[PDB]
């Protein structure tokens, strides 16, 4: 395979490394490293911890963005400091069960696959070593996603071109945290110690947390995603394992490949669309006001009690006509 | 805003106040008056009790219909004789949680939101107070709907008009209803007096019934729907929390919107279609044979065990040619 | 109705019995028989038993397969052997709940029922004998599917033939074992003795068990499902009671209906689809590498570990344009 190079420097979710949309590249050869990390961290602002195993160290995974037709190469290392063997199955990927069974690798290896990528839109890559194993590791946070961009770049279905401003990363993570007896959450000394607990937990199907990007209030506060009015955002979602109903509160989604594959034209002027577990989505919005928003899964008890509300904090002028207080709070006449 | 006004009555579902499907109308300024009531409520044949919220009296909400273009003005009553701040967020709307950072209220104020209907559809509105109070005010009952139609009514996206002949909103609630030691359903003297062990509810996503209209049983009996053979009846189904699956028993959806945005072409010919939670659908069908059906979320548990049934009571011709007993039950040869 | 009558012999699934996708042959008269089995079973590789209850003796009942047009008639028998009432509602039917209405028979008894097929794609049927039997009947397994072809085949929505070289049917059941006290599976003597610990625990809506087939491993080892590189396989998904989420790891879903109605176009692409309970959907995928593929429903936890994943087995010549591994696992640098 005699094409050109280019490496990639993946950048931390929910921020996006830099690609074009539209391209005059052709086909290349796009190299990323992906550096497994078994860590214990906190989940939430009580201080509840949870035994992790990531990609490049963050929950979700970061997001790789390529192209139609470009062959994606990646190193995947699982360091000596790590624990279990791992391995990486990309949806997006064809044969050998998504690249899973040519990247098991024991603590002290790498592994380099290559896969082209014929297939457009946002997938799915998770780790998958085999058996009860692959549940575990994904639930314990080893998924992120990867995007491959048509090289004349999104459109709309009817001819037009769908440029987006920025593009935003969500990944969200069911968990699975053991309570003891009075009801407190449980801490353990390494995931092996967690995983008999964990798994009869994962049995029963209901999560402890759900979140984005790690953690109860990730995407909140100096993490708050950003936009001005008039700007086009695109908002792409993943969940490895478990259904969601995204929903921006105070805005839509204009245009949403909910199934996130853009061989199919995008839905128009959503208020709630769908991520199947094991999927990403992908939506699109061109803010309208100004004003703080929150992005939730709109199971509101998921979104509001175990962790899954993002903001964002949009800046420019509030306009009258699309909405407005007629009169303020006043005692009933 | 020097247009014209228009005030609408609502009515309490499953009905839904008159409207015009096409219109000739330009835009207005349509006025609307909810009026928040907390009540002790019964939910089942056994005489379970539940803290219910709601707007207008009923669970859900009455369903506001307006035309694309126009301007939505509501006037929110929160009256003294409640309990809690209350508020409302339409999905329908842009900016400001949908309204709902602009609408909240005290027991003994109103307020007044005026939104432009820039999106057609049917919506889900609900109060969201903020915080955990959110998912609570939700599955206390505090949703309803709007319907936002195109001003040349709806079309097939083949080029073909699509009249209903009648419609009806089913707005399903899911509630979680505390058991006590010996597996009881508990009573409580307030909402407040209840928040603590629903919450512990809530957040473990099992309700305890899943209802249409407010109660098991609702839409049966005196109640069932109601049509006759060759009728177009559009069905706008709600869930504002939670996923559904709407299958009516015996009949198709002939065109359904599932993600119930009428920018977006229905789909034909469906045996079962899913309602995001936090969002509206619709499905129409023409009615081919009289007789009982039955329409229900197609979790079968959830249907016939925890109250998501309603009936469609249809008059009319039997057709031997779609449907025939050749043979009445007998004695196996 | 006089028309030419044609005779299928049914096939135990994931195979289907033969048929004509495109046909020249105009509207018949097709006759199936199905007769009740009410068995205990074996679930696991454990061990656990199971209080079946079954059309054919198979979970799912076999694939009914027939053209736009053809009118359905169906002998259901319930033998004397069995001990309760059953009946059949046909999703793709119209009237009279499906069939249900007409089809309720005793042990000892037979009824006749045709239905015009007027609508195409693939359709649950279940058994629903009323009230709270039918969930019961329905998670005991007494549902399976019918597919209603057009008569020019499948197409691709833009003018394409789209032929299958074989079609497997895959149906999904949710089971609802419950436990003792110290844990262990429950066994019962009689479907009878097995209802009340069995519905309280599906008003819990979680099950025991997700298999594909009737058994965890039941499309594995000898009996994994096989093709070739170069195939186009369709896979038809029924679940009849419950949300799944398919997905072929390593590969995709090139032409998809997951609401499973050939009036609509197929979605292209996919990573993994969605089935709601109460439909069947179906998915095409031409194979391009050899080697082992799972089918599963990506909610992993109930793929690995309650027993929802299937085997395909595939030869034909690996290709290294579209993967390959690199470098093979090494010691870090
Ligand atoms: O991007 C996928 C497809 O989108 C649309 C365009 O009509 C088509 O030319 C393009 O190939
Ligand atoms: O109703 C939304 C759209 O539906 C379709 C029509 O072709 C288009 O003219 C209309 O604007
Ligand atoms: O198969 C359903 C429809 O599919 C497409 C074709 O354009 C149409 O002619 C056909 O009737
Ligand atoms: O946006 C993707 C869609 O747009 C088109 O290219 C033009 O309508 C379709 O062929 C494709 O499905
Ligand atoms: O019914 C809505 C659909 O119908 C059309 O107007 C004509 O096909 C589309 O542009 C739109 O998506
Ligand atoms: O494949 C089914 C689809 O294909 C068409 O016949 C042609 O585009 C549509 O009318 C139909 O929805
Ligand atoms: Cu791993
Ligand atoms: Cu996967
Ligand atoms: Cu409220
Ligand atoms: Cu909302
Ligand atoms: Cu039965
Ligand atoms: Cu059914």
């Amino acid at each position: 395979l005699k094409l050109p190079r280019q490496k990639v420097e993946l950048v931390a979710p929910p921020f996006v490394h830099a690609h074009e949309q539209a391209t005059k590249q052709g086909p290349k050869i796009v190299e990323f490293k992906l550096t497994i990390e078994e860590k214990k961290v906190v989940i939430d602002e009580k201080g509840t911890t949870f035994q992790a195993m990531t990609f490049n160290g963050s929950m979700p995974g970061p997001l790789m963005v390529v192209h139609e037709g470009d062959y994606v190469e990646t190193t995947l290392v699982n360091p000596a400091t790590n624990t279990m063997p791992h391995n990486i199955d990309f949806h997006s990927a064809t044969g050998a069960l998504g690249g899973g069974a040519l990247t098991l690798i024991n603590p002290g290896e790498q592994v380099v696959l290559r896969w082209k990528a014929t297939k457009t839109g946002v997938f799915v890559y998770h780790c998958a070593p085999g058996g009860p194993m692959i549940p575990w590791h994904v639930v314990s946070g080893m998924n992120g996603a990867v995007m491959v961009l048509p090289r004349d770049g999104l459109n709309d279905g009817k001819g037009h071109a769908l440029k987006y401003d920025k593009v935003y990363y969500v990944g969200e993570q069911d968990m699975y945290v053991p309570r003891d007896e009075k009801g407190n959450f449980k801490s353990y000394d390494s995931p092996g110690e967690a995983f008999t607990d964990t798994e009869e937990m994962m049995k029963k199907l209901i999560p402890s947390h759900v979140v984005f990007n790690g953690k109860v209030g990730a995407l909140t506060g100096k993490n708050a995603l950003t936009a001005n009015v008039g700007e086009n955002v695109l908002i792409v979602h993943s969940q490895a394992n478990r259904d969601s109903r995204p929903h921006l509160i105070g805005g839509h989604g204009d245009y949403v490949w909910e199934t996130g594959k853009f061989g199919n034209a995008p839905e128009v002027g959503l208020e709630t669309w769908f991520i199947r577990g094991g999927s990403a989505g992908a939506a699109m919005y061109k803010f309208m006001q100004p004003g703080i928003y929150a992005y939730v899964t709109h199971n509101l008890i998921e979104a509001a009690d175990l962790g899954a509300t993002a903001h964002f904090k949009v800046e420019g002028k509030w306009n009258d006509d699309l909405m407005t207080q007629v009169k303020a709070p006043a005692e009933i006449p």
